């Protein structure tokens, strides 16, 4: 079956690529997402976030991979709705094929209107990224 | 603010920033969007894109705006929503205050998980315009 089973050994898939996802990923964005998901606890996004930096990254993913599988299946999907959003080429890497875009897990815990003042607000901070980025475009330092 | 009752006097709040919002508002962003409000028909897009670019920009919305007017409230509820998602500063000065978060007519209309398919394609376009920025912004003519 396609993964359709709950437990930790489910992690399997993102537990081999956990080299390039605590380079790469920071847990500083995507573990206010987590709480959506219902899977993170607001004691883990605090032990994560003991850095509110970019400092420790590589050991916060790496420890973020063992919070989540606690709920097993729950958290693998719920850092794939994390990932699919903030991460895509992440996402690709680690399955193999295209963003599925199973965000039904943060529908079931937050609420459609959940996830839709999230991209609402992501679109905000992005419109306001394009401005903050056009910015600094127009005075360089070179 | 706003109304209830379905006429062309229901757009008298945006007729006075009508000439703003023809010359600012591009219809190629905001006609897709109009599709889930169930206000804009598969002609209407197809005659405001009739110039593929920005050329005539300030007819495309005004014809846009007669379109929605058809449809009275339903279009000026549509119009509002669509300029609250895209344009937040031109929503900011038509109605004089914040935006009131009226996404129930897009809601209502296309559901729940329609808005929510919008806002995920939407924070992607964005993605797709702050790499555009940050590849200048990392390398440009200099
Ligand atoms: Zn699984
Ligand atoms: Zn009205």
């Amino acid at each position: 079956g396609s993964d359709y089973e709950n437990d930790d050994e489910c992690w399997s898939v993102l537990e081999g690529f956990r080299v390039t996802l605590t380079s790469v990923i920071d847990p500083s964005r995507i573990t206010p997402y987590l709480r959506q998901c219902k899977v993170l606890n607001p004691d883990d996004e605090e032990q994560v976030l003991s850095d509110p930096n970019l400092v420790i990254r590589k050991r916060k993913v790496g420890v973020l991979l063992d919070i989540l599988q606690r709920t097993g299946h729950k958290g693998y999907v719920a850092f794939l709705e994390s990932l699919e959003l903030y991460y895509p080429q992440l996402y690709k890497k680690v399955t193999g094929k295209e963003p599925a875009r199973v965000f039904s897990m943060i529908i079931d815990a937050s609420g459609e209107s959940g996830l839709t003042q999230l991209l609402m607000t992501e679109v905000m901070k992005l419109q306001k990224k394009v401005q903050d980025l056009t910015a600094l475009l127009s005075s360089k330092d070179d």
